[PDB]
């Protein structure tokens, strides 16, 4: 019900191949920072200091809190749902705004 925060979760190793792209590990769990024709994503691992990267879609999936299954929804429905901005459009926010303060809400 509730977005604000998209996850996806890694099903393959990736390997990093292009010069900006990240490599990563099957059966992972990670978030994704924005996406590219909804084909690649921008990871962002906190394991190392570094990223964000760019990862293919086949290399991870979209889910909810849970044991690890699929509902049968996509990224792209999710991607909407955290308004996950292009990478294209993300790196355009990037140099353009400040660190700022929102309005957040609370319940335990």
């Amino acid at each position: 019900g509730p977005l604000g925060s998209l996850y996806a979760i890694v099903l393959y190793d990736f390997k990093a191949e292009k010069a900006d792209e990240l490599t990563t590990y099957v059966g992972e769990n990670l978030f994704i920072c924005a996406h590219h024709n909804c084909e690649w994503f921008i990871a962002k691992p906190i394991g190392r200091l570094g990223g964000p990267g760019l990862v293919p879609v086949g290399f991870v999936s979209i889910i909810d809190i849970a044991t690890g299954y699929a509902t049968g929804n996509d990224v792209i429905e999710d991607i909407k749902s955290v308004n996950l901005p292009t990478v294209q459009e993300w790196k355009s926010n990037i140099a353009r705004y400040k660190a700022s303060n929102i309005s957040l809400g609370s319940v335990e």
